[PDB]
């Protein structure tokens, strides 16, 4: 039970995980959220929020491949939200039911974003993008920091991401401290995939995938995105992140020299720690604040209190991260069909409904077990499972 509420968008707010908030960056109306999980809040809205330069309707011309699609009315209704809200947490549920899941999971939640928000090297400060505003029903706002928004898509409907606020010269998803991340997401659209057959991605897979994403970046160990290998051009992050065949496009040899650089990171980290003698906030002190980070970057302490990085200790948390928490292994662990690499070619877009048991549930996604769904992973099938999966103009 990782969600452990049964959430209707229409249910009354109590500030705590039913609440109107607002998102750093200009004056926004705020928006109705629902904090699934300690540290995971999802806005079962369209994002047009946080990225200013971006309207809802098909630019003159859609070009993100194999497929895109547009509708500005997707996700404007009550019953929409609340549909799209009880897709998002079947499939965390879904996720945590297996044990690479619940794993990875749990990284997310201890992976708080570094308090290095202080112009003072020897203080500790919240950076205020890392956080929102929640009202609550007295009516005044409260400050919380989360680490994790699922949030649903921006334009183009299939074009999920994961994005966050930046720092000043800070590289907050490179330096070892993180920064909250936003995933734009829908479970009520997926795209297709040809095997030998034309079959749907499982919509807990895809959400898997953007949370390993969400899992580098909370760490801050993910790889910039301009170092690409060319692929007969993808970023080294993604095929990190996909793994199987292509996560061994990247040579052993770049591997270690980011095991080391990152090692640097929280070696830097554990010495501010261990330096700080002041902290911002009336909320937590500098102690709770110190052990908070102790755990999530899994350093050390002696006696002293003072703090270091244990090898074995961050070795093993950097492997998980970055080797053991890929696509294909969640693939494995899901026993569903996937595509077999990261490069796409199936232009199919459908329309799906994963909310009623009868289509999709938390053990087996679409091949439900006791049906012929079960076989040959028939339930993927948009051919034979054609009743659930509607497909939908491609915009590209
Ligand atoms: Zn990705």
């Amino acid at each position: 039970g990782f969600v452990n509420k049964q959430f209707n968008y229409k249910d009354p707010v109590n500030g705590v995980d039913i609440a109107y908030i607002k998102i750093p960056n200009g004056q926004m109306q705020p928006v109705k959220a629902f904090k699934i999980h300690n540290k995971i809040w999802v806005i079962p809205e369209r994002d047009t929020f946080t990225n200013p330069e971006e309207d809802l309707n098909p630019p003159p011309e859609a070009k993100q491949v194999p497929v895109s699609y547009y509708d500005s009315t997707y996700l404007s209704t009550d019953n929409e939200k609340d549909n799209y809200l009880k897709g998002v947490t079947k499939l965390f549920e879904r996720i945590y039911s297996t044990d690479l899941g619940r794993m990875l999971l749990t990284s997310i939640v201890r992976g708080i974003p570094f308090w290095g928000g202080s112009t003072i090297d020897t203080e500790l400060k919240v950076i205020d993008t890392n956080c929102i505003n929640v009202i609550q029903p007295d009516g005044s706002y409260r400050s919380e920091e989360l680490n994790l928004v699922i949030i649903g898509p921006s334009a183009d409907i299939i074009q999920f991401e994961c994005k966050s606020f930046g720092h000043e010269v800070l590289n907050l998803t490179r330096n070892g401290y993180g920064s909250t991340q936003y995933i734009r997401f829908s479970p009520d659209f997926t795209f297709g995939f040809e095997e030998s057959g034309k079959f749907a991605t499982d919509p807990a897979v895809t959400l898997a995938h953007e949370l390993i994403h969400a899992g580098h970046r909370l760490y801050g160990i993910a790889i910039n995105p301009n170092r690409v290998f060319k692929v007969n051009e993808v970023s080294f992050e993604e095929l990190r992140t996909f793994g199987g065949h292509d996560a061994k496009f990247i040579d052993s040899l770049q591997e270690n020299e980011f095991r080391l650089y990152y090692y640097n990171k929280f070696k830097d980290i554990a010495s501010t720690l261990n330096k700080a003698k002041s902290i911002v906030g009336t909320t937590a002190s500098l102690q709770y604040m110190k052990n908070v980070f102790k755990e999530k970057y899994l350093l050390s302490e002696d006696t002293s209190g003072k703090f270091s990085v244990d090898k074995l200790k961050f070795d093993k948390l950097y492997k998980m991260l970055t080797e053991i928490y890929t696509e294909d292994n969640f693939v494995k662990f899901f026993k569903v069909l996937n595509r077999k690499t990261y490069l796409n070619f199936d232009k199919a877009v459908f329309k799906i409904n994963i909310v009623p048991k009868v289509n999709y549930t938390i053990y087996d996604g679409f091949n439900l077990r006791n049906t012929n769904l079960a076989a040959n992973f028939n339930g993927q099938n948009t051919e034979i499972n054609n009743m659930n999966f509607t497909k939908l103009k491609n915009f590209t």
